[PDB]
């Protein structure tokens, strides 16, 4: 289920090259193929989306790549490295996270991320 979101609904799309789910305490319910994120990074994000302010000076951590902060409201956090970037978005019980390579649209990838962030939260999550 969280599983088949990551590598269904993210990866499999083509829009991200690489995706988890974290619990709003930054704890990993799913992740995709080799793909890791720290619960200390993740809590961070989590954070992020209540207080801005700490991920605005320095950007975030996600799996060992740094990024600076584009975006950032209290449901969206996106971070860009060159042709790179993460899509980050919070539902009510978790946060999505999505990564694009050189060979993906930022946006596209966005639409995506968000678009399963709309759906689970309309499944109560």
């Amino acid at each position: 289920s969280w599983q088949t979101y990551v590598d269904t609904n993210l990866v499999g799309t083509g829009a991200v090259t690489q995706a988890a789910i974290i619990g709003h305490d930054g704890n990993t319910w799913a992740t995709s193929a080799g793909f890791a994120v720290s619960p200390a990074n993740g809590a961070a994000l989590a954070n992020a989306f209540k207080d801005a302010t700490a991920i605005r000076s320095n950007g975030f951590e996600l799996a060992g790549t740094r990024y600076v902060t584009i975006r950032a409201d209290d449901r969206s956090v996106y971070g860009k490295k060159g042709s790179a970037g993460v899509i980050t978005v919070k539902t009510s019980k978790a946060i999505l996270i999505g990564v694009y390579n050189e060979k993906i649209q930022p946006g596209t990838a966005a639409n995506v991320v968000e678009k399963l962030a709309d759906y689970l939260i309309g499944q109560g999550f």
